[PDB]
């Protein structure tokens, strides 16, 4: 067990899907995994392991923000032998061209966090996903006929930013979506030699429960299917 | 309701105790409060409201890290009329003398996060607690015969930091404890015109992560929570 | 002696009041102290030691700006065995409800100087006063019937800042007063293991551009010094 | 014409291969292109335009470093309707398991330049390539029996860095190769709404001090240009 | 022979003039220099060595940008026994009284590049020219009956800056011209114990963007070179 | 009168010499000036006006540190029509070739202060002196048969730096002397359109840490003042 995870080596698969919401992880395990058992409940951060089309797969919330997910992903990679992390969350759009409910894949993630600067001697570290995983997600999305843009995310430290101007800058530089974890996860993946990817669904443009349901399931399918592609 | 809290004005007291652990909020609610009603369960971030010695009080987790706690503290202040946040958590010690199960009070909080620089034109904002709230906790501690030290906390962005030397730096300038939230909560409070305080038990020394028995953990915890609640009553006077 | 103080160990009390102006220090020694003797005149930065109600106490100017006061406070702490430093000066107010002649006590001190980032590996160091010193001042002030607000100061590097917008930032985040030394002095105290407090009187309002008259100055000045001295004796208990 | 390119709209294709060396640009037009008409020679920065397997294609030097290549790529995009830009150059390796003559594709580019900060309010802009162009190059490399590693480059401002420690950091975070332009190119691409890509061949190993020979240089170089050209075709389909 | 210069010790005089343009360096060798011999052409960065009034003197391009010229000037100093570097280029003016085609001598050079911060522990290094070299350029200029303005240059990383507002800042602080190298060359000069100077002719107005003829650009260019060459002779005395 | 200078227009010459020590300003006025009159004594910062070889000249302390001198130089320039400031103080050497009592002239001034970044949009401002004033100083030193080196000073915020390693960096990049004002003064000169120059005598080594008599300290001190006064007469050409 780790300081934040009450489980033993083997309890997780070598690939973990991670929403921000513990309850989202719960719904994923119950909806897409088979014979899914609970493996973590410390701090209510619900973690489950099961199988998807024969493939052993884990899902577990990571909570909100870079420092929260940095703890969880780190402990998974170093003490649970996890190799691939796929964050599956939502984000805000700044580009008018980006439609509500669109699926975005962050090959990169900008940030206003300082954690990568602390890692990289206060220089510019390009927080990037694993290309193979990005590819797998793009293919899996086509096989499902779902349109998915591939580009930069922006990982915010402040959900409620005192600087509205920054949004004009993100837009000028083509940021697909604004969330709060990607850049941080990519940093941890680089620090501890694993691989990761963030996939999001535009929950709103920052500028009903019906659609919001399947649109979520699309993303999960893409994530799950993409693992199978990577398995080949 | 707010995006992260499913409740309505009045569901919260004007004061909120906040541990990082939602489960710790549930324990506090059940252990110390009367007639506790759960008021939020969004993202599993449990919040409760009840009374302590006649006083209406709330307790709710804030999650780990400045960004997490910054969301909840903000929403409570803007949409739930909260006037006071008391963070109740645990920290790792850097100073040789600070004893385990010593209660540290963060009148100030250092940090390596960038959020206050973003707020303060990239100058040095001193993230501080409300002075009166600090005195109230100091006073409650003395009444309860509990050793409390007042000074600087340090709020880390990285629980697993690659910069090990920083702890020597923290030690040199007298940082009392390391956690991951204080400086962000103080930021929100200043930005949004509220008052805040962080109190922490000492869970270990950062160098030489000792083992801690369940008993001494629960015992020192209970003392912290009592200082929190009592200091509120003092402030009410 | 030190490069900037021509004196011997023991020529200073373990507590030193410090105005920025040496002439104010002179005035303090002759007006409030008994048997005051001059202990320094290097660079005309006059220093004195005498007694107040049977208590050995010193007073000495620190000059203007963090670099200047950083020198004297350091030398006092390391080479004269000084344990406590109380800065007494004036500040400009950025908040409307902070009134001319108000007494402000800086539990924290913001800054745009780089000295603390130099000490603290370029992270956010919360430049804080010593808590007991703060409470001593608050109490000593209540006893004297004088109102005092406790919060953040802002220590500026440039008296004539090219950045007018910054004041609006200070006001948004609740800065009580603008001066030029506290954060620096707090930094020295953290670095060399001593205790510091900064007390200011509002000598003008950056918004209304109002200034204190000749007579108003002395009135509030004596109140400030009285709160300083009468906070030491509380500390001695 | 632009201030650094004495050509006119039409002279370039919508795709431009760009080595640092102008002579290497000359070499490409002569060896891999047909009907190669020189379109520029200002400051000796040779630029050409021929065709490859029927596809209209340009090739031009960008000079050494971010500032240099920022000028050219900017003018190409905004004044010559260029849509894609593929850099082709050599890089140093810090990873042990990255061997000489390797083909690294930078989907990301780290840097110690300040240009992206100036662009991005001093926050962290992740300088990235266009994804399609990245896959196009990976696929073309497969079709030619080459294993192209995708990941981060480091774009240095100083070929002769005074900070030897930095190479360890690059290695620690998996930087595939060290060059001097990728990050700035990706920067211009985003600023002006264009697609860019950087392909590099490991010409030496910073650690072991090995360096490719004259022949290995020309061999791998050709393979690189081949992948570069072929990839463009894949993108057209 | 170095990575970017194909030549051996002695092939360069101990003083080198450097335009940004290789072709400008060629023009100089063939026009001002006697017995001019090409000593480099790697990457097309043409380098020459000949004599001026009996004095051995070299002239070579340095390309555009701090990173580009940092390579060449560095390699000249440590591998070719170069003692003096004189940059000879053009700059854009921000000040009103700085006239088109005026000759500006960079006694200091500001920059928005991070290279000196990387050298100087993230503090402010004043990137300055060598005094005597400056005096020599001033005197030699008076002899030629040419007015030269001595002051600050600004070395930009971006020729196409996203921050127009910055030029207003340069104007306010008395920046005589905006180029792209001076600060890097002074950086290298200080790092490796050499002496450097940048001279520039005002090519245009950042402000009025009027225009100049080739024939008058030529006149000014020659004045700059004559001043450069003559200043060397003054130094030898 | 200004907030820190109790005098009226005309009381000061258009050139003001300024040591850090007010008592040093008093000594200069008594020793070199004729018909010297005190024109300021606020905060004990004595200022004087008189004549030297028939030339009207002022001398006044500026205190210790960039923040203190910035206040005085600004007020003198904007409210007393002062056009030229000549700092005359002491510094520490880091270079072996810089011997005790050497006279160094700061053509440039590095710094770890943030004041110039606040001014210059967080870019590198090359804090420079007026060239003519520098040359005037060099020449007046020649005629007086005194050795004076021209180069970079370094203006420190902390006389007691927690970063001892920075002194190695100062040496590596040729810093002639270490003081606490030059960069600030030059920043003011540039901001308010005046001209400044800092001259220093080497008072000690941060290397060997030796000192001299009270006899030769004054000897070379007078030499510095002579160079500064004579340099003004030269500038009257």
């Amino acid at each position: 067990a780790t300081p934040h995870i009450n489980a033993e080596m083997g309890d997780f698969a070598d690939v973990v899907l991670m929403p921000g919401d513990p309850l989202a992880a719960k719904y994923i395990a119950e909806t897409f995994l088979e014979d899914a058992r609970e493996v973590n409940n410390v701090r209510g951060m619900l973690g489950f392991t099961g199988t998807y089309k024969g493939r052993k797969i884990s899902v577990m919330g990571h909570g909100m923000g870079i420092p929260s997910c940095s703890i969880y992903t780190k402990e998974l990679i170093t003490d649970f032998g996890v190799k691939k992390i796929i964050r599956v969350g939502s984000c805000g759009a700044v580009l008018p061209h980006v439609k509500l409910r669109d699926v975005v894949i962050g090959m990169g993630a900008c940030t206003d966090s300082k954690v990568n600067r602390i890692r990289f001697k206060d220089h510019d570290f390009a927080a990037i996903a694993d290309f193979d995983m990005v590819r797998n997600a793009v293919d899996a999305a086509k096989a499902l006929g779902i349109d998915a843009r591939v580009g930069n995310l922006f990982s915010a430290d402040l959900f409620y930013s005192p600087d509205g101007e920054m949004f004009d800058v993100m837009e000028k530089y083509g940021i697909l979506g604004v969330e709060m974890e990607a850049a941080g996860i990519y940093g941890v993946a680089a620090e501890f030699g694993a691989k990761a990817l963030t996939i999001c669904t535009v929950s709103d443009h920052i500028r009903t429960a019906a659609e919001r349901q399947t649109t979520f399931n699309d993303m999960i399918k893409i994530a799950l299917e993409s693992v199978l592609l990577g398995d080949k």
